[PDB]
């Protein structure tokens, strides 16, 4: 159905932008360098230029909801579904992700080198198959 919901979550002060793709469950996370609009959208562009997203499901926060990420969206033809921070409609399953997802980052964190590393497997283990 090419809807990807997303959202950013923090872990010691580190930012991860995550994304599901809501019909196969496919988790995407990636550190990004700060909260902020301009961060925000350069990691969004480039997941819609690998991936064939037709809606993408955000809350209405400053880094979500934007001119910039408006004009984004309308250019690459991708419907924008927002709502407030932690809404049933548009957030639901990334805010289910994003509590899980931090939980096997914990697990992995004294098994690796980095942050990124952990994150790897914690979307690898999310991933799982």
């Amino acid at each position: 159905m090419g809807i990807w919901q997303m959202d950013c979550t923090h872990f010691d002060g580190k930012i991860i932008l995550v994304g599901i793709h809501v019909e196969s469950g496919y988790i995407w996370a990636q550190i990004i360098s700060q909260e902020t609009a301009d961060c925000t959208v350069k990691a969004v562009l480039q997941l819609l230029s690998a991936h064939n997203v037709t809606e993408l499901q955000t809350d209405n926060g400053p880094n979500f909801k934007n001119q910039k990420m408006e004009g984004v969206l309308n250019y690459m033809g991708v419907k924008h579904k927002f709502g407030i921070p932690g809404n049933p409609q548009s957030q639901a399953l990334v805010e289910n992700v994003n509590h899980t997802l931090k939980v096997w980052i914990q697990k992995f964190l004294p098994e690796t080198t980095s942050l990124d590393n952990a994150l790897s497997l914690a979307v690898h283990s999310l991933n799982k198959k």
